[PDB]
This record gives C-alpha cells, structure tokens and sequence, in this order.
C-alpha cells in the first residue's frame, strides 16, 4: 500500500531518534507524519529542520512567513501542509480568522494590501518558477517589499517544495491532531 | 535595469562579507553571480550554502547528485545553474562526456539505465510536485534506488528551486569564468 514507512522513535534510524524525541515533546506528545516520513532520509529531515530555523531569521515577519507557507501549500496542492500550517498559525501566532481563511482559500486579503500582494507574489513565484515578470515584481515593491524580501519568498517557496512534494509523493496521512484543520 | 544588485564584498551586508571572501577563495579569485545575488538576502544565501553542504552528504553518489541538479536546472529553465553545475561536474566529478551531454539536454542516458531512471524521476517530481505515480515510483525502486533515495531526490529538487528560481527571477548575468560551460 504505502510507499513510505512513517517512522516512530522506535523504528527511525539511530541518528535521528533524538530529533524525533524532541519533535514529539515540542508538539505536545505527537510526531506530525511529515517528520515521521522525512526520518526515512536523515539528510532530508535535517534540511527541513535546518531551513525552518534559517527561515525564521529571514527578512519577513512571522505572519508573512505563514502567508508564504500556506499559499505555497495551497498552490502545490498539499493537504497535509495546509493543515499543519493552519494549526501553527492558530496556536503559535493567533492569526486573525479572516486572514487565515483568505490564505487557505487563496482569495484576497481585504484588510491588508501588503499581505495580499505577498500572497499573490508567492503564487506567481511558484507557477513561473521565479520568472514572475516585470509587472508582478514592480507591484511587490510598490506595497513596500524589497528585493531582499523577494529572495526570502523564494527561500520559503524552496522550503515549501521539500515538505509539500514529499507529502505529495507519500500521500502522507494527516495526524488525528491535525484533522480539524484540513482544508475544507 | 536589473531587478537586483549583484553584491561585491564591499557592498554586501556586513554579516555575509566573510561568506563572500570564502566563496571568492574557493573559486580562485571570483564570486559566482548566484552568490552575489543571494547576498541581498543573507538567509537565502545561508540556506543555499547550508543545504548544499547537507545535500553533498545525502544517500546519493556525487554523480547522482549532479544528475538531479542539472536535470532540475534544465527542467526549470535556468541557464546560470546549468553552466554552474556543468562546471562542477567537469572539474569535481570528471563526469563522462556522453553523460554530461545527455543531462544538459534532458536526452536519454543510453549507457546507464539506473541514472536514466534517476533523471526521469527528477523530471516527474518537478512536473508533478511530487505526485510521480505508482509506476514511476516502482521503476525507481526496481532500478536499485530506495524510498530514502527518493526523498533525497526531493531534497535536491528543493535546493534546485532555491537557486533556479532566484536566478530565473533576477536573470543573473553569467560570469565570464562560467561562459565556456553555458547552453
Ligand atoms: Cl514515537
Ligand atoms: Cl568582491
């Protein structure tokens, strides 16, 4: 049936057991199946953790980083990550429900032109593989983003590809603790 | 006018100056323009270097990792990265000419069924955002790769998207020092 084993602490390769233990604690007692999946390839698990940590340090706000991640997961057609990021945006960030709804639905953010442009720029980045074009780039800057922010969106898109494509490949089952955030 | 400044050591953000110094030395006295572009966003430059170092110790061989990078740069239409990885493959792997020519055009690899499937798998990942299908996934295992290798290909694709998409957006000028390798 499954292409991949979703690893537990018990079955994961020794050198990632300590990381899965950390993940489980940090998540209040469960391992999101994305991590259990990436445990199959410790360099892929390592990349996902490490880039996550670099990305937090980037030129975007934590809300803007979630704008990038949710929009990418929706554009990439990845249910697991739409659910995972929704849960993070609610519990970690307490994102306004209207912002969250818009991002999940890939529809306009009416309250905040800045974030709405960022969302739309992320879609264009993904579909064009970065060749967004003169007009899309100029609209990105007009609302106050910079060339640095542009490359930090690419960074988020790059991170989104690792987890969205991996979950797309595995058809990763959605943990019971994420099931309520599933799109829909 | 260009959308991005290509940074020098002098113009870069303070916290990446040392990275640029190290890059310049490693390349014998020049900075590849991707690096001067990424310098605009220190975290994107740092991700590119960090993930490169992780990818180069993954479950694929050095040849297989370049199969993935070049195939991805061709598929993503990124001219800079094709030249950058052709350079690395010639210098640092001594890749056979038939292999290198086939990667650079995404034409089949006739001498090597295993690398031909890897190359095809990579294209499928990129064109299907990972939904490569049961049959493409089975051909991948039957050739000798593992589920682990498959996620390490996704890893390579993700790293390629960072540099390919950035270079695509900037239309990064190709350094004179890389020109011999273009096309
Ligand atoms: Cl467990
Ligand atoms: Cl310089």
């Amino acid at each position: 049936m499954s292409k991949f084993t979703i690893h537990t602490i018990e079955t994961a390769p020794e050198r990632v057991k300590e990381t899965l233990r950390t993940v489980k604690k940090d998540n209040g007692g469960y391992i999101p199946n994305l991590i259990g999946l990436l445990a199959n390839a410790p360099t892929a698990l390592e990349t996902y953790r490490t880039v996550g940590e670099i990305n937090r340090r980037n030129s975007l706000t934590p809300t803007e980083r979630e704008v990038v991640q949710i929009t990418a997961a929706v554009t990439n057609g990845c249910a697991f990550c739409v659910a995972g990021h929704t849960a993070f945006s609610i519990k970690q960030i307490q994102m306004a429900p209207d912002l969250l709804e818009a991002l999940r639905n890939a529809t306009p953010i009416d309250d905040d032109p800045k974030l709405d442009t960022l969302a739309k720029f992320t879609i264009a980045v993904i579909n064009t593989k970065g060749r967004v074009g003169d007009e899309a780039f100029a609209d990105f800057l007009e609302v106050g983003y910079t060339p640095e922010n542009a490359l930090d969106v690419v960074l988020g898109v790059s991170l989104a590809s690792l987890c969205n494509y991996a979950n797309n490949m595995a058809d990763t089952p959605i943990n019971p603790e994420l099931q309520q955030y599933v799109k829909g």
